[PDB]
């Protein structure tokens, strides 16, 4: 009922690469865990939403800021919705309005840890 349940691991995979929001959701929540036991400074995760076309300067802000900051760009108006950046056995959620989204838009959905965008990403659908 409005949520997705999503894993990253150590071997750089989200368990999903693609997500629908139902119209109907006026909040959304993603639940994102860590199994694997690499530590956060190492292999670190997060769920960031964008659209399509601000993904790569999200990324590329967010690599600039650094661990200190979860490797987002603080108050980054690009970014739709995110958790905190989490290493092995830490968890984390998020929700966000589903008014901040419109059907037939592209949204992304990607890690911004250095260099995980690459296989850490997904499609975010409005049905
Ligand atoms: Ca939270
Ligand atoms: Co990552």
């Amino acid at each position: 009922e409005c949520s997705v349940d999503i894993q990253g691991n150590d071997q750089m995979q989200f368990n999903t690469n693609a997500i629908t929001v139902d119209k109907s959701c006026k909040q959304f929540t993603v639940n994102l865990s860590h199994p694997g036991n690499l530590p956060k400074n190492v292999m670190g995760h997060n769920w960031v939403l964008s659209t399509a076309a601000d993904m790569q300067g999200v990324v590329t802000d967010g690599m600039a800021s650094g661990l200190d900051k979860d490797y987002l760009k603080p108050d980054d108006s690009r970014v739709i919705a995110h958790t905190k950046l989490i290493g092995s056995g830490e968890k984390d959620s998020v929700t966000f309005d589903v008014s901040k989204l419109k059907e037939g838009e592209q949204y992304m959905f990607f890690c911004t840890f250095p260099g995980h965008s690459a296989l850490m990403k997904g499609t975010l659908t409005l049905k």
